[PDB]
């Protein structure tokens, strides 16, 4: 037995890390008022998207591989797309359905038939609300509490019942009164509910901001961090990378949108293929989740164009992955016993496993039997044990000619290495430092389309 190193994922945060892909969702009064940011005004009267269509959201998600998909109940602005029984600023007012419109009903009614997970975004920080002041403030947090509760417990609400993920977004406006939350309260509300369900929250639970918001996290990339780093103000960098030292695992969720804005708006167009492929290479391609935000308009729809983009990224994706080129190669290179074998490099098996306990650098060298064309390496550690690697190049023999194909510095989950394009049969993996004796599940090599 190999003893494991540094904190280990929970059960959920292996799921989310294999899962790769989920969707943001943010509609609202804000659609209509072609802004990114609600002050609470809004009025109710313009929220009608009667042509919304719950289903086509999730179908056109699912099909283009999407795994979980968030959904905004209450932005900023404070206003609430489901008829709680705590506010009466919700879509209970609204002309929205005949007033008995209920979108959280709409999308995981629709979420359970896809067996799409489900996350839900409830605003901390709230525009609209009298209760959110400070001399109110036991007021709001119950008030915040009370949604959790309507939201968490209802057995019509989530995929089957059941969420994957609660967003407590840290944003506060420049004016805004400095409410302090009951964090550990929320929290326990959440584990009552819905067990280990991940948070993403500024505080040290299972998800972590990454730091910014054009899907980019770092190298390395450490899913862990110490809690005392976190809060309001964590440094962007310590979130962008994570903690070589931190003390809990934590998933550096990389969130951005398909758009300029999170709100859908008339004028912006969705980003590129290759924009979205430069993204999918420094999240996923990094050990992250894609958290791609796609905003429906004002009739409650994607945007053709979107979802057509979404249907070219499927696309690139499973041409991606199509054949690795690596598969079944012979490996040389030292390893700690039969067990831990370097042919569980390429053999297809995410349960087996290479390791070693030689000294650094530690050099695989894959023989693929004929040269192939190639522009991307996988790679994957053992997260059941910890996340290790620290520092790593690859290298391609090229008409008898060691050649430097890319570098970094975390594996993690699995992480992507792009280079340019080259015809080889030789590969090495040179791991140059690692936080202990470096284990990994899987080399592959594949060609982007
Ligand atoms: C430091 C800061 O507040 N920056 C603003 C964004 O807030 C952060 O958003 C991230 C997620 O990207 C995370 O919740 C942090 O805790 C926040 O501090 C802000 O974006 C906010 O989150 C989006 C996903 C979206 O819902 C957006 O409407 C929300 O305000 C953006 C908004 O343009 O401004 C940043 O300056």
């Amino acid at each position: 037995k190999i003893k494991p190193h540094g904190p280990l994922p929970s059960q959920t945060q292996l799921a989310y890390l294999g899962d790769e892909l989920a969707a943001f969702i943010h509609f609202g009064p804000n659609t209509f008022y072609d802004q990114e940011w609600g002050t609470g005004q809004e009025d109710p009267e313009r929220f009608n998207p009667s042509q919304l269509d719950a289903r086509e959201w999730v179908r056109v998600l699912k099909e283009t591989g999407f795994k979980k998909l968030i959904l905004v109940v209450k932005h900023h602005d404070g206003f609430v797309l489901y008829p709680t029984a705590h506010t009466d600023y919700s879509v209970k007012v609204s002309p929205w359905r005949r007033g008995k419109g209920d979108l959280l009903l709409e999308v995981s009614q629709a979420a359970t038939e896809f067996d799409m997970d489900m996350g839900v975004y409830l605003s901390p920080w709230d525009a609209h609300s009298p209760l959110y002041h400070v001399d109110r403030e036991a007021d709001y947090n119950a008030y915040y509490l009370a949604q959790l509760k309507e939201i968490l417990s209802n057995p019509n609400y989530g995929n089957a019942g059941k969420f994957a993920e609660v967003w407590m977004n840290g944003a506060r406006g420049e004016g805004a009164q400095k409410v302090n939350y009951e964090f550990e309260k929320w929290f326990e509300t959440i584990r009552d509910l819905q067990g280990d369900c991940l948070i993403f929250s500024t505080e040290g639970t299972s998800i972590r901001w990454i730091g910014n918001q054009r899907g980019y996290a770092g190298d390395p990339l450490w899913q862990k961090v110490n809690p005392d780093k976190l809060g309001t103000e964590a440094e962007l960098n310590y979130l962008q990378h994570g903690d070589p030292s931190g003390t809990i695992f934590s998933i550096g969720e990389a969130d951005v949108s398909i758009r300029p804005g999170w709100f859908y708006h008339e004028d912006q167009d969705p980003k590129s293929l290759e924009e979205l492929v430069e993204i999918y290479f420094h999240s996923v391609g990094r050990g992250t989740p894609l958290l791609l935000n796609i905003p429906p308009n004002q009739a409650g729809l994607f945007d053709a164009k979107d979802i057509e983009r979404l249907y070219e990224f499927a696309t690139y994706r499973n041409e991606l992955y199509k054949e690795d080129l690596a598969l079944g190669a012979e490996v040389s290179g030292p390893a700690l016993s039969a067990d831990f074998a370097c042919r569980h490099l390429t053999d297809g098996l995410e349960t087996s496993s290479w390791a070693s306990d030689a000294d650094l650098p530690i050099q695989l060298e894959l023989d693929l039997g004929s040269p192939k064309t190639f522009d991307v390496i996988e790679l994957r550690e053992d997260l059941k044990l910890g996340q290790r690697i620290a520092a790593f190049h690859v290298q391609v023999e090229v008409d008898g000619v060691w050649q430097e194909f890319g570098s970094g510095h975390t594996v993690g989950y699995k992480r992507l290495l792009r280079g340019a394009v080259v015809e080889a049969q030789k590969i090495r993996v040179v791991i140059t430092e690692s936080q202990a004796l470096p284990l990994l599940t899987k080399i592959s090599l594949y060609k982007t389309p």
